[PDB]
């Protein structure tokens, strides 16, 4: 007699589906009830967008899932499920587009968008009194989201220094995929400030680094401050010694995010079922143009939910459905090896015992 409540997932490997089932099992044990029983339904990723979308319909929506967890585009899944207002919960995708206020309105996620790295840059600027910076961003959605985020952060018996706040003397943008960025770097060289912040893809970061090298701008006096993509994979080849980048703590731990996302979903499902006039999700896509009437409400329940005991830390989502209070390892390139010199713990920079080597040091 328990009502079966299916949770869906699209995960990377069979082993992660096992982690998913175990999480759903844990959730049933956590919440005693005879009115509903949580069930796990999952698939792994298909090789292309078309097959992925079809599988979402054939394998997941056909089982009447209430939500779909998705590891790392999640684009076909977000769109296919969003059509019906079934919440899609991204476990590892960091691209800022999913945070946009106009599209992907059924999506939320347990990791922050790359644009949120700007919070950490801000604290770094405060800690080391970098009051003048140059921001170089790719002229695409991701580059501009980083810019927008950083700018937002920038914009009687007790004495105050009242020092003018940190400031971006200039924002320079480049066309993604451009192989020769000499003109841009020279434009930056003409400027006073020697603190350079970069938002760029792995591929574009290399272009920036090579141009900075050619112009002798990676040596003493300069500071390079970047995010995670700009010190990942191929971007590390020409990354200047002394550069500072970031790694999202637990950011690639799919297993941990599956556990936390299931916990959040189960909690929200129990709250949902205390409400009157709840409706069942769609059973299948074929000739079905109806939305899940309760879909939008369930997403609101999910996004306003709080799960303090996550394995990835406290879980809360902001108004765009992005994870709040993310923690980041602060990485410093030393002898061509990334060295962790501290943590941004959600609000403050906590330095450790290792010392930072600055560019040319
Ligand atoms: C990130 O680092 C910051 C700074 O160390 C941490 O904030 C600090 O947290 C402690 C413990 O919660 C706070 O102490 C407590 O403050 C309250 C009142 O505000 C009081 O009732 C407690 O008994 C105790 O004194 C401390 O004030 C706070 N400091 C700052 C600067 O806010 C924070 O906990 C770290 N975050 C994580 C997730 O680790
Ligand atoms: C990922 O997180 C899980 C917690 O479920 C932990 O058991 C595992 O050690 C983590 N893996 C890595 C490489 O951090
Ligand atoms: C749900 O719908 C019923 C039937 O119209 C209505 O009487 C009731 O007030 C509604 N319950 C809530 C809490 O909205
Ligand atoms: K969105």
């Amino acid at each position: 007699d328990p009502k079966i409540v299916n949770i869906g997932a699209v995960l990377s490997t069979k082993k992660h589906e096992q982690i998913f089932r175990e999480a759903v099992n844990q959730a049933n044990k956590r919440h005693f009830t005879r009115k509903i029983q949580l069930q796990a339904t999952s698939v792994t990723h298909r090789p292309n967008a078309i097959q992925m979308a079809l599988s979402v319909c054939e394998d997941l929506i056909s089982s009447q899932v209430y939500a779909i967890l998705v590891s790392h585009t999640p684009t076909p899944i977000s769109y296919t499920a969003g059509f019906y207002r079934i919440p899609v919960i991204g476990l590892t995708t960091r691209m800022s587009i999913y945070s946009d206020k106009s599209i992907h309105l059924s999506f939320l996620r347990t990791v922050p968008p790359y644009s949120h790295q700007a919070l950490v840059w801000f604290e770094m600027m405060r800690l080391f009194n970098w009051n003048h910076v140059i921001l170089i961003v790719s002229d695409d959605h991701e580059g501009r989201a980083a810019q927008k985020k950083l700018e937002t952060l920038l914009e009687d018996q007790l004495s105050y220094d009242n020092k003018r706040g940190p400031k971006a003397d200039k924002v320079l943008q480049f066309e993604p995929g451009t192989k020769n960025l000499t003109a841009l770097l020279l434009e930056a060289k003409e400027l006073e400030a020697r603190v350079i912040i970069l938002s760029a893809s792995e591929d574009d970061a290399t272009a920036v680094y090579k141009s900075a090298a050619m112009l002798d701008m990676t040596g003493a006096g300069y500071v390079w401050l970047v995010g995670e993509r700009e010190i990942s994979g191929s971007a590390l080849r020409y990354a200047p010694d002394g550069i500072i980048g970031l790694q999202l703590i637990n950011g690639k731990n799919e297993s941990a995010h599956i556990s936390d996302a299931v916990a959040v979903v189960a909690q929200a499902i129990h709250e949902l079922f205390e409400m009157e006039n709840i409706t069942d999700p769609p059973r299948g896509c074929v000739g079905n143009t109806n939305i899940w009437k309760t879909g939008p409400l369930f997403k609101r329940v999910l996004m306003s939910s709080k799960y303090p005991d996550g394995v990835t830390g406290r879980i809360e989502f902001n108004e765009d459905g992005d994870r709040k209070f993310a923690q980041y390892s602060i990485m410093n390139l030393q002898n061509r090896k990334l060295v962790q010199v501290g943590i941004f713990n959600g609000s403050y920079i906590i330095q450790n015992d290792r010392k930072i080597i600055w560019p040319g040091g």
